[PDB]
């Protein structure tokens, strides 16, 4: 009964039974889990015993130039720790930590680690490589290292364990309780309708009948792989109710039979694209169909002007729409299309897939891929490729053939999306899947955050559990015995602190005052979960290196919010760590924290594309996770306050706003005027970093409660869910950049807003493919074309460098007109 309870041990892990058939129609997750196997088996074979027990953090990308500033001297400093001993030693930007090995030897079995971290400074590359060494050279840390030995590969064990017209009949529809109602049929392949059918429009009683046969012109040799049967219920004519049923199943079978399906309620997305039937057969609407259907499935150059027409549908945006003369161009000149890897999405869209001899002509285009396979890989183009508009499997397949390439540095940036865009596969079994699943048994922290990242959507996805649970299994039978403690560790805090973040919710309103009757409340539960359940210790979700002890009770609290957070503190687990300082961790109900994750990644994407133009926009994109619905953890940026308590600590709960009292809190918070004069310059680059930003993604428009700054004047943006001015700078900021007109403080802060939001614009594609498919896999409501638009308006695509200087710049000016106008109408419908 060993293998029982492993698999018992595996579902506390995911958070769902992947051996329950409860809600399946057909085996293509039993298909899948077999099918994941080989590729995990593969990975785990071919991984480096060592260097996979480290896990170094790495990247290939040259040092930027405004942290080759520190390093004037060509020299980095690095303390080698031993007991109350320690060591500073002088190192080259091109050192490896062997060669610090033995030039340590020199001055004076073992690998250099991180104080207080789970980070190893290890392997054949340069320190001004490792991303730690970048860390501390960014705020001016001390590069603090100890002397040990390396962890035990052992620790990392893994277990051994035809011609016809396709047609469908809708019998009717059924719903125990819940107007006039009607059936839509669609064939479905890339949001694209191949084909549509409808029923007669009927009076809408607990059971709705027709018995009627729909007929496609479309033949059953024409439904392409991935195709889709899209059954929708209409009642002015709103969608109610949709379902999918995937028409080739998994071994390339036409689907046959009768089926009852049971729909989601419409309460556009990436949830109206899933083949998973609602697990809710009680109370649901049920569809039941008949599919009776039987089969078992030297070139002339362009002329001039052809080809400044096709070149111009290729520079177009990505949400450019494409005409039938664009799709026929296109497709007729396919051999010079292919030359131009940015005409792939274009040229994908162009491609008529409810026809077998198109695709199969597609096929043969793809058979030639010399000019794709040498093109320098892009990220935006390549995920344009893995969202809703491209089912086929070899199309996809190329892109994430694109994403192999990747480094590990890389794939951290983009995982989240990555994870996100697997609800655009047709299938449970896929190259992404299995791209996701390999670079997370490679790489510790990616496996890391993809069992977050997964575990997240199978907490809350009904539209996804299912799938997202089949791939973490298979990344949860390779990742090695090591991490499966060290996830059971982080499973047992998080789920027994959600029960406690729940219970101290159902003993407080909306709004209604934190008293002593709730912190005693809050104590009193903490204690009994310290004392018995709470374990040893547990890696920092949003943090893996960080490792959190015990709770300090007497610091944890309960704050004053409409939700109401918990304020949680623990002891650094490590002996080794430099600081006295505990970790604290908010845990909180009430916000969707996926749509902040979504947010919170866009900004370390966009802190990326800065890097690469020697930009520092002082960003604080703090740790987050959803662990559930509307629940999960937050960072806590210590020694930072809320804008709107600043200006409160003054005038109290008034809309009666004072310009110099972010500047008096700066000062009176600075410990030295040397120390003051570098806040005020962290304030003028995050602030600029905060508008550019929340401008491009449209949440510019905020209330001043949901902004944040450190005693050390960096500015930070919080409470991404659920989201005139077209950013936040209010004559509170103004002050504290000398105006109230110009300033030397405030033209460095034009200059930098117009620097970054220039370097973002090189970006713009990649831009709106990163926002359109977090808009489609963030947001539970359906999303409009218009709502993707934003970010093109945004952006000033088409549009010169020196018009969208101009465009900026009277943004800027928009805030200066507006004051605190839009700031005082947020206190009036917030507060009251
Ligand atoms: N002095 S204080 O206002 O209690 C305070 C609050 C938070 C922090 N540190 C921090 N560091 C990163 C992210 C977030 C953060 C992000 C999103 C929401 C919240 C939040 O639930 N509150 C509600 C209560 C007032 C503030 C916002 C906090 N906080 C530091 C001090």
């Amino acid at each position: 009964e060993e293998s029982q309870a492993f698999q018992r041990q595996l579902t506390a892990l995911i958070g769902y039974d992947v051996t329950d058939v409860s809600n399946v129609h057909d085996d293509e997750l039993e298909f899948t889990r077999r099918g994941l196997v080989t590729p995990r088996m593969a990975e785990v074979a071919s991984r480096d015993p060592k260097l996979y027990a480290m896990h170094p953090w790495v990247t290939s990308k040259p040092l930027p130039e405004y942290l080759w500033k520190k390093i004037a001297n060509n020299c980095i400093f690095i303390v080698i720790h031993r007991s109350t001993t320690s060591q500073t030693i002088k190192v080259s930007p091109d050192d490896t930590p062997g060669a610090i090995l033995q030039s340590f030897f020199t001055k004076m079995d073992f690998v250099l680690r991180v104080c207080g971290r789970d980070e190893y400074l290890v392997g054949e590359t340069p320190i001004k490589n490792f991303q730690w060494v970048r860390h501390c050279l960014k705020n001016g840390e001390e590069i603090h290292v100890v002397l040990d030995t390396p962890p035990d590969p052992a620790l990392d064990e893994v277990r051994k364990e035809c011609d016809r017209k396709f047609r469908v009949k809708i019998r009717g529809i059924d719903i125990p309780v819940l107007l006039t109602v009607f059936v839509e049929a669609n064939i479905q392949h890339g949001q694209q309708v191949l084909c549509q059918r409808r029923t007669s429009p009927k009076p809408f009683t607990e059971e709705v009948l027709w018995n009627v046969w729909l007929e496609f012109s479309i033949k059953i040799k024409d439904l392409p792989k991935g195709a889709l049967l899209n059954l929708q219920i209409y009642c002015k004519v709103r969608l109610l109710y949709y379902v999918n049923l995937l028409l080739i199943d998994h071994r390339f079978l036409l689907r046959r039979g009768e089926y009852v399906l049971h729909m989601w309620q419409i309460s556009f997305n990436a949830d109206k694209l899933t083949s998973a039937t609602n697990p809710d057969k009680e109370n649901s609407m049920s569809i039941s169909i008949l599919l009776d259907n039987y089969c078992h499935p030297v070139r002339a150059e362009m002329p001039n002007q052809l080809r400044k027409q096709l070149e111009a549908i290729i520079a177009t945006d990505p949400l450019n729409p494409l005409t039938a003369e664009d799709k026929e161009l296109l497709w007729h000149f396919r051999y010079e299309s292919l030359k131009h890897p940015k005409a792939y999405p274009k040229l994908f869209s162009s491609v008529k897939w409810g026809q077998q001899e198109i695709v199969a002509k597609t096929y043969q285009l793809l058979a030639r891929r010399e000019v794709w396979d040498q093109s320098a890989l892009d990220v935006g183009l390549t995920m344009q490729l893995l969202d809703c508009n491209f089912s086929d499997e070899n199309v996809r397949a190329i892109a994430v053939q694109k994403l192999e390439s990747l480094e590990d540095d890389d794939v951290l940036h983009y995982l989240l999306q990555l994870v996100q865009a697997v609800k655009f596969e047709p299938y449970h079994d896929s190259a992404l899947a299995r791209f996701l699943l390999k670079r997370g048994l490679r790489n510790k922290r990616i496996g890391h955050f993809l069992f977050w990242f997964l575990r997240s959507e199978i907490a809350q996805s009904r539209h996804y559990q299912q799938r997202f649970a089949v791939i973490l299994e298979a990344y949860l039978r390779g990742c090695g015995t090591a991490m499966l403690h060290d996830f059971t560790q982080q499973v047992q805090v998080i789920e027994m602190l959600q029960k406690v973040t729940l219970d101290i919710k159902s003993l407080s309103a909306e709004k209604y005052d934190v008293s002593s009757q709730v912190i005693s409340q809050l104590k009193q539960k903490l204690e009994n979960l310290q004392n018995s359940q709470l374990p040893e210790s547990f890696r920092v979700p949003y943090d893996p290196g960080l490792k959190a002890g015990a709770l300090a009770i007497e610091k944890c609290k309960v704050m004053a919010s409409k939700k109401k957070p918990l304020w949680l503190e623990f002891k650094c687990a490590d002996p080794t760590a430099l600081s006295n300082e505990t970790i604290g961790i908010i845990f909180k109900h009430g916000d969707d924290l996926r749509q902040d994750m979504l947010i919170l990644q866009i900004l370390r994407i966009m802190e990326s594309i800065w890097e690469t133009e020697s930009l520092d926009l002082c960003l604080l994109p703090y740790g987050c996770i959803s662990t559930g619905d509307k629940i999960g953890m937050i960072e806590i940026v210590k020694d930072a306050t809320t804008i709107a308590k600043i200006q409160q600590s003054t005038v109290g709960n008034t809309g009666a706003f004072k310009d110099e009292v972010l500047n008096h809190w700066l000062k009176e918070k600075s410990p030295t005027e040397e120390k003051f004069q570098a806040a005020v310059e962290r304030f003028v680059y995050s602030c600029a970093g905060y508008c550019v930003a929340t401008f491009v993604l449209g949440i510019g428009d905020r209330h001043n409660d949901n902004i944040m700054i450190t005693e050390t004047g960096n500015l930070f943006h919080i409470d991404f869910g659920h989201i005139r001015v077209p950013f936040v700078l209010t004559p509170d900021f103004l002050f504290v950049m000398g105006t109230s007109k110009t300033s030397p403080h405030f033209q460095k802060f034009q200059d930098i807003c117009v620097k970054a939001y220039l370097a973002l614009r090189h970006h713009t594609n990649l831009l709106i493919i990163l926002f359109s498919m977090m808009l489609m896999t963030g947001m539970p409501q359906l999303t409009s074309k218009e709502d993707i638009e934003y970010i093109r308006d945004a952006l000033t695509v088409g549009k010169n460098e020196e018009d969208a200087k101009k465009y900026f710049l009277d943004q800027i000016e928009v805030c200066r007109d507006k004051g605190w106008t839009v700031q005082f109408n947020w206190f009036l419908h917030l507060v009251l």
